[PDB]
């Protein structure tokens, strides 16, 4: 199965799944000096009031945080966008060390993490038919850098240890995705991937400029959780980020001089 290691990581993925070599994948790195500023592009709208985490999932390559998508509650729109896109879940990608671990990076720069707040286009109805779709899902990318404590983190660290190992989920109710955006809304955006298998070509790329800080302590306890299951041999989920892919035909536009 596809995973993170030496014998079945990135470089491996082609092999089940072609498209990792597709036109649009992603993540890319972030040439801020070749990025167009756009200024038809319009502020993101991010109305997370009325969101509903569900649960929270250890699947062998993240944690999850699920949101009910079944009704309008928390929905990205504006920005590059057409139309409504529904929060369906959340995750992190993480370094060994804090000199790695995004997926993006920005004029080559490695943050130590990277969360993704993943909202799929209602006009498809649900997010199996989304994923099928060119426009079909809008992932808003956040950059972590090691420093102050994010307060609004602290409820996903703390539950950290009740799922530590694969196929382990945890209620995880009344979580507002709100305590972790940065102040700024300022992005960039590009069409893309989904970043693990299928690596489906289906994603608006919305990344935020502003990186949001998390500590030392928040950051090492991402790196105590487990890929494996439950009595397998224990490995610890670090290093689930694929590296920068080739940009292509493909242009980076930013909504901020
Ligand atoms: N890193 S990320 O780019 O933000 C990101 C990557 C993967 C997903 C994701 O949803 N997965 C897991 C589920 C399977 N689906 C496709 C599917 C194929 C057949 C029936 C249903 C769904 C896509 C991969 C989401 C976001
Ligand atoms: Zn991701």
């Amino acid at each position: 199965h596809w995973g993170y290691g030496k014998h079945n990581g990135p470089e491996h993925w082609h092999k089940d799944f072609p498209i990792a070599k597709g036109e649009r994948q992603s993540p890319v790195d972030i040439d801020t000096h070749t990025a167009k500023y756009d200024p038809s592009l319009k502020p993101l709208s991010v109305s997370y009031d009325q969101a509903t985490s569900l649960r929270i999932l250890n699947n062998g390559h993240a944690f999850n945080v699920e949101f009910d998508d079944s009704q309008d509650k928390a929905v990205l729109k504006g920005g590059p966008l057409d139309g409504t896109y529904r929060l369906i879940q959340f995750h992190f990608h993480w370094g060994s060390l804090d000199g790695q671990g995004s997926e993006h990076t920005v004029d080559k720069k490695k943050y130590a993490a990277e969360l993704h707040l993943v909202h799929w286009n209602t006009k498809y109805g649900d997010f199996g038919k989304a994923v099928q779709q060119p426009d079909g899902l809008a992932v808003l990318g956040i950059f972590l850098k090691v420093g102050s404590a994010k307060p609004g983190l602290q409820k996903v660290v703390d539950v950290l240890d009740s799922i530590k190992t694969k196929g382990k989920s945890a209620d995880f109710t009344n979580f507002d995705p709100r305590g972790l955006l940065p102040e700024s809304l300022d992005y960039w955006t590009y069409p893309g991937s989904l970043t693990t298998p299928p690596l489906l070509e289906c994603v608006t790329w919305i990344v935020l400029k502003e990186p949001i800080s998390v500590s030392s302590e928040q950051v090492l306890k991402f790196r105590k959780l487990n890929f494996n299951g439950e009595g397998e041999p224990e490995e610890l989920m670090v290093d689930n980020w694929r590296p920068a892919q080739p940009l292509k035909n493909r242009q980076i536009k930013a909504s901020f001089k």
